[PDB]
């Protein structure tokens, strides 16, 4: 059972925006999705102080980051707060409609895409490399969940019956063809160094055979 839905107008033309926008400084992807990671995780950890049982689910609290040069893909890996189906419909928890008016303002107001996080908006520069992007997702108090996009004005949703996480996000980055640079050890290190040096929580680079 998959569901097929139109993404709201303007959540499609930021998208389109970000896809044929003339933009060399790409890498600012990872930064973003590892800031998402991160917010999720604080979300999860601020519910367990309260109430520990919200780790039952799981303990530990860290992002990975796997390449996979046969499959083309890049994984970034959290055990935050995740998301609930409601959520994935919902632009992926964000205020995406508000961001992406305020993004387009400040285009004009002399601001460039790598700002994009100020906006809340900050998943959708996943399509500076990827041409498709799967999000899997597991909230307590939902089951897990399996979101896709290739853009094109659509996104589906579907239970997915993949290998259960616990609670948490996956997003699976799926490289456009002349972005494989992002799938090299090198590559992301320099990046998370750069961008993500300040962020809580551990940040697992795999390594391929």
């Amino acid at each position: 059972e998959v569901e097929t839905f139109a993404f709201q107008a303007e959540i499609a033309q930021l998208m389109s925006l970000i896809i044929n926008t003339f933009y060399s400084n790409k890498e600012i992807f990872l930064r973003e999705l590892i800031s998402n990671s991160s917010d999720a995780l604080d979300k999860i950890r601020y519910e367990s102080l309260t109430d520990p049982s919200k780790l039952d689910s799981g303990k530990e609290l860290h992002i990975n980051l796997i390449p996979n040069k046969q499959d083309r893909t890049l994984t970034i890996v959290d055990t935050g707060i995740g998301m609930t189906k409601a959520d994935l419909i919902n632009n992926l928890g964000t205020i995406a409609k508000s961001g992406t008016k305020a993004f387009m303002e400040a285009l004009q107001a002399g601001a460039d895409i790598s700002m994009i996080g100020q906006f809340g908006v900050g998943f959708y520069s996943a399509y500076l490399v990827a041409e498709k992007v799967t999000v899997i997702t597991k909230h307590n108090d939902d089951e897990q969940y399996a979101w896709e996009s290739s853009a094109g004005g659509s996104f589906t949703v579907r239970t997915d019956t993949g290998e259960p996480m616990g609670r948490g996000t996956k997003v699976i980055l799926h490289l456009k063809e002349d972005q494989t640079e992002y799938l090299e050890e090198r590559r992301i290190k320099e990046i998370v160094k750069k961008h993500s040096q300040f962020i809580g929580y551990p940040i697992t680079l795999f390594v391929e055979k």
